[PDB]
């Protein structure tokens, strides 16, 4: 229901025109975000655990779309340096 994160066919990750959205990169850290607008976020490279309220994890590798919605507080767990494709909505 929160966290929509699934395997999307590459395919569609064109037509979305992932390229040009902005990429993000970070280091290998830990910090919490909020979210309070919708994110749809397709993880290029690196590794994240994430992890909500609820104290459930997820974890986010190469090949993982996401999108967060409106109105979401969780950590994020930087394992390795990060690059992420996002977009606000």
């Amino acid at each position: 229901m929160e966290v929509k994160i699934e395997k999307p066919t590459p395919e569609k990750l064109k037509e979305l025109s992932v390229e040009k959205w902005p990429i993000w990169e970070k280091e290998v850290s830990e910090f919490d975000w909020y979210y309070d607008t919708n994110e749809t976020c397709y993880i290029l490279e690196g590794k994240v655990e994430v992890t909500t309220e609820d104290g459930k994890k997820y974890v986010i590798e190469k090949g993982d779309l996401v999108t967060f919605p409106k109105g979401l507080r969780c950590r994020w767990k930087v394992l390795e340096p990060v690059r992420k494709h996002y977009n606000l909505f």
